[PDB]
């Protein structure tokens, strides 16, 4: 139908939008602390801890696939890898202080990120 059309060209353009908000957003981690997936071989306990683990390059692909609906999903997402991080080490680790600061400098480009999607509807 025309509707799904429609529909498909709005998912389309979401998609568009949030993958600029992931480039801006990941722009704030230079260390690439947040790009990949924690190692299962390297930290062989992770998911007796973390139970939901979330990354940078898993995000990319389920948005290259169009698998964000809505910001509120890759929000859901994006609060994952800082939340997952914030748990599993302590205060006074490099990976906990990045994560703080990834929060901190995000919430910037998502209040916009919001802002745009009402806006554009």
């Amino acid at each position: 139908s025309m509707e799904q059309v429609a529909m498909e060209l709005r998912l389309t353009e979401l998609t568009r939008l949030l993958r600029s908000v992931l480039d801006q957003l990941q722009d704030k981690d230079p260390a690439r602390i947040f790009a990949q997936p924690v190692s299962l071989k390297e930290v062989p306990d992770y998911l007796d801890h973390i139970k939901h683990p979330m990354d940078f390059a898993t995000m990319r692909k389920r948005l290259e696939a169009q698998g964000y609906k809505n910001l509120h999903e890759f929000e859901e997402d994006f609060d994952l890898i800082i939340d997952n991080c914030m748990k599993y080490n302590a205060r006074d680790t490099v990976f906990y202080r990045a994560a703080v600061r990834l929060r901190d400098q995000g919430g910037v480009v998502l209040r916009q990120a919001r802002r745009e999607v009402d806006s554009i509807g």
